[PDB]
């Protein structure tokens, strides 16, 4: 009756829901919606974490990266205060995932290299965990305000869900890598509305962030039981009926995450 709780929820918050949480060996998939295309938004920067940290070695997180004022275009709540001193790529992950910094992902996305300033390398990136499906076509802050039916950077909810179960459960980073992926996540500073919401307190909670124009409002996240049972979550959402200046709903977000956590008790 899954399908018919996330429908009356987007009826409630005049909206389209996105949902998939991958099959277990003890639970079947949840999925509504899982095959449409969504906005990544900012949840484009958990996985583009993850292509740096693969295409180098850990000595590289300590390399300076220099910028200019110029630089920071969109959201930077970080790298407007380091445009002196510069930032490490490390400091730039760790800025990108807990609080979602536009401007250090567009440094993350060059230092990837090639055309469309990264976009084309990080999509290339998703290719090589098996994702088809998605890719990333601009940078901050512009990736967040295509139109409804554009394919540009757009994921669904199962893409993601499997990329991200990949990277945190799955062995695509090496364990020291993959640690340092999960701690940044685990100390995300943005969704304590969303998913996090949804979940009871002893539940652990990683997730990264997605907001933009047309209501849209995403978050991605890997949770773990109170016995230690992890499950991934992909909650996906705009508005598009409102257009552009349509509000994001958090709450629908943190509602969905609660039928799902109903159904994996």
């Amino acid at each position: 009756d899954l399908a018919d709780r996330f429908a009356e929820l987007e009826r409630r918050y005049d909206a389209r829901l996105g949902v998939y949480v991958p099959a277990t060996g003890t639970t079947a998939a949840i999925e509504y919606r899982a095959d449409e295309r969504f906005a990544f938004c900012s949840t484009f920067k958990a996985p583009l974490v993850a292509a740096v940290l693969h295409q180098n070695p850990l000595t590289h997180l300590d390399k300076l990266i220099t910028y200019t004022s110029d630089d920071i275009r969109s959201i930077s709540p970080v790298a407007q205060q380091h445009v002196q001193t510069g930032m490490t790529i490390g400091q730039l992950c760790d800025a990108a995932i807990r609080y979602s910094d536009g401007t250090a992902a567009n440094l993350l996305l060059a230092d990837l290299g090639g055309p469309g300033g990264g976009t084309a390398a990080f999509t290339g990136y998703l290719r090589s965990l098996g994702d088809t499906v998605s890719r990333l076509d601009a940078e901050a802050p512009e990736l967040n305000r295509d139109p409804p039916g554009d394919e540009r950077d757009t994921t669904t909810p199962h893409a993601i869900a499997l990329v991200l179960q990949q990277l945190v459960l799955g062995n695509a980073l090496p364990p020291d890598k993959r640690a340092l992926l999960t701690d940044w996540m685990a100390r995300n500073t943005t969704g304590a509305k969303r998913i996090r919401a949804g979940f009871p307190a002893d539940w652990k909670v990683i997730d990264k962030t997605g907001t933009g124009d047309y209501g849209r409002a995403n978050d991605i996240a890997v949770v773990w039981s109170p016995t230690g049972v992890p499950y991934v979550v992909a909650v996906m959402s705009d508005r598009a009926g409102g257009g552009y200046d349509a509000e994001p709903r958090e709450a629908l977000l943190a509602e969905a995450a609660t039928c799902v956590a109903g159904v994996l008790a």
